[PDB]
């Protein structure tokens, strides 16, 4: 079926939970043996969210190459994304090592450091120009260059230096700051505006390594971001845009990381975002 009318048909019939459970039942199951090794317990935020072995990002290190991160490679859309958990106190150096090694231009953050009164990720970037951060375990230096605070999101320019080679690179930090503590946004307008700002920066384009996107677990809000981006790109590429099937795209993405889209409310919000976005594109 088309999307917008499939949408009203699920609303009128109130069957979002049944649609979402079908997706959960059909989703791929692949091994995640490296994630579950005892030496990696303090590298995982949640025991039930792990990268598959076949798609995990490897650190260029011979001691321990493990990070909780996955490469989502979308062949028809010609887009790739790295989805990862919010960094932990003992993985902030690994996080920036990955950004460096994978040649990423942009980092997309969809959570606040504290939500619901609890810490959802480490404070992994500097908050003042004159107070830079050094990660001694991976030999990187990170400096805040500029910050632009808007009503729904903040964009930061960061300098990452590989202290071993003295090479430097400019990284863009795109921080969506207004996702509610509970539920999903009432309107997708600010989320879509944010997606378009990431696109306009070049951070999603083939001349750079894959964008790094995270929330707390790296599957819920993060899944919504890449699902909406890929669906809108396919609607531009195909002769028949009504042939784009958001459930089929989501199942393709779940071949590369488990659990993408965590609730039926997040599934409905993803439909809403793609529907409204397809009108603005034209
Ligand atoms: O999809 C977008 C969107 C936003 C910005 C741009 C765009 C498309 N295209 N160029 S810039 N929406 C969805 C409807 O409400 C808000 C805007």
């Amino acid at each position: 079926m088309e999307m917008e009318k499939e949408f009203e048909q699920i609303d009128k019939s109130g069957s979002w939970a049944a649609i979402y459970q079908d997706i959960r039942h059909e989703a791929s199951d692949f091994p995640s043996r490296v994630a579950k090794l005892p030496k990696n317990k303090n590298r995982n935020r949640y025991r039930d969210v792990s990268p598959f072995d076949h798609s995990r990002i490897k650190l260029h290190q011979e001691d321990n190459d493990y990070i909780n991160a996955s490469l989502i490679k979308m062949e028809e859309a010609q887009r790739s994304y790295i989805l990862t958990q919010g960094p932990l106190p003992n993985t902030v150096g690994h996080f920036w090592e990955m950004v460096w090694e994978q040649k990423s231009r942009g980092v997309v953050m969809l959570n606040r450091v504290m939500e619901k009164g609890s810490l959802k990720c480490a404070q992994y970037w500097p908050q003042k120009e004159e107070k830079e951060m050094i990660f001694e375990d991976t030999n990187l230096k990170l400096t805040l260059i500029s910050e632009d605070i808007k009503s729904y999101y903040t964009v930061r320019q960061l300098e990452l230096e590989n202290l071993t080679t003295q090479e430097t690179r400019e990284i863009l930090h795109f921080h969506y700051t207004t996702w509610p503590d509970f539920g999903v946004p009432e309107s997708p307008a600010s989320f879509l505006n944010f997606l378009f700002k990431v696109r306009e920066s070049g951070s999603l384009s083939p001349e750079h390594g894959p964008v790094v996107v995270h929330c707390s677990a790296g599957i819920g809000r993060s899944g919504t971001f890449c699902l909406a981006d890929t669906c809108l790109l396919l609607m531009d590429k195909r002769k028949d845009p009504s042939s784009v099937d958001i459930k089929k795209v989501l199942l393709e993405m779940r071949k590369f990381r488990m659990g993408l889209i965590q609730t039926a409310d997040q599934l409905r919000f993803s439909y809403l975002a793609v529907i409204e976005g397809a009108k603005f594109i034209m």
